């Protein structure tokens, strides 16, 4: 899967849907992964930068991988 | 959907039926999300910024959206 | 539901029946909702004052109201 | 059921059958309780000092109580 | 069962299927349990030291077991 954004996460959003949005660098994107929600805030509090790898690299977009540093 | 407060979480509280209650601002909110439970109390214990939108703005409404800055 | 007991968690006991035990204040109180435990632990960890709401305010007695300041 | 061992968590480990592995003083215990596995890492990360309770008091002993303090 | 590799985690990696990766060493590992994907990060946050334990011991290769120290 290409590297659509790398970066910290500048804010992250629960949707009325339960999936979970995170903004980092310029890109908005979600996930429906549960999983991730409670490993992306954490990310967020402790500043650690991520690099979310997704086809869909562009506002809006889906992604369901991402790589923690 | 519009925002409603924005703020530290002041308080949140176990409700009996399983819900979640959080004080932010002026409001008293609540949501059934069992997801939004430790997230909810991690930004309280960070001091993080919360956004709730919710088209049940007023004490004792409903929430599921959620922005953590 | 009227106030039991209010201050810090002193400590928590996990049951060999899946319940959680909480001291607080003079009281050692249990409940049964899972979502609680890491909460709480949470809340003993950081210091935090929790308010715990039951009826059966006795050692022994249960509860799953909180509230966490 | 009687008191085992008191002190600090020195390591933890996983294990293949998704039990989870403590060492508490001299002795190597186990429990199946899915939930304990983050409530003792926590421990084990924060330095608390716990309290198992047991009757199955030896190396490779199963466990189901544990006190946190 | 054998040790793999002993260190700090250098990065985990959320994949597509559920999965989660970790590269301790010079060794990249996947594991299918769900319950080490918390476990893996807060490890990773607080910089503890990781022993994996595998047959599968190359790049690509599956785990289960963890030493957390
Ligand atoms: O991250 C894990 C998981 O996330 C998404 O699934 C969510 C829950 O993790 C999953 O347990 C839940 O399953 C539903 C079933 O769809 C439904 O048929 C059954 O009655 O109730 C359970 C409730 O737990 O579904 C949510 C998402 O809707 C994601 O979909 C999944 O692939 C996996 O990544
Ligand atoms: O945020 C996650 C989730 O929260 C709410 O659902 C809760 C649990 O997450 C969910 O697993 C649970 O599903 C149970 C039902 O309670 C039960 O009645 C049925 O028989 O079995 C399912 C599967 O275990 O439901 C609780 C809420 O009571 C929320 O409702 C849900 O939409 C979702 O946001
Ligand atoms: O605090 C939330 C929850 O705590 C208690 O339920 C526990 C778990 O939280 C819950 O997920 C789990 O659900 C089981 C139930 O045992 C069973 O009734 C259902 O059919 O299957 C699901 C698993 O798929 O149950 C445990 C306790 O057994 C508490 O019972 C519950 O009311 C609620 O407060
Ligand atoms: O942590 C207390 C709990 O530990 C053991 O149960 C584990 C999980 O806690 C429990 O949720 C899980 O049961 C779930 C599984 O997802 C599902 O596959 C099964 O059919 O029932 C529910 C459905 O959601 O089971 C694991 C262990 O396999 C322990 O067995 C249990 O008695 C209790 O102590
Ligand atoms: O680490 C715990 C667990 O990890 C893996 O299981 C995952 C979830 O923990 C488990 O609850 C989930 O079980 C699903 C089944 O996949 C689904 O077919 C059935 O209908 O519902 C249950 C939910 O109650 O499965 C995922 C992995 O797909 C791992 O597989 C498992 O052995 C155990 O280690
Ligand atoms: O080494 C880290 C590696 O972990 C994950 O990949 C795992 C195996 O290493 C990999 O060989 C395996 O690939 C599967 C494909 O997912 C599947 O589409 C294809 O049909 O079969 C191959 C071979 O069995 O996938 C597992 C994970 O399930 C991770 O996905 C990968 O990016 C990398 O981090």
């Amino acid at each position: 899967t290409p590297d659509c954004v790398t970066g910290k996460v500048e804010y992250t959003k629960y949707n009325d849907d339960d999936t979970f949005t995170v903004k980092v660098g310029d890109k908005e994107l979600f996930t429906n992964r549960w999983n991730l929600q409670s490993l992306l805030l954490s990310a967020q509090i402790t500043g650690m930068t991520v690099t979310i790898k997704t086809n869909a690299c562009h506002n809006g977009g889906t992604f369901s991988e991402v790589i923690f540093r």
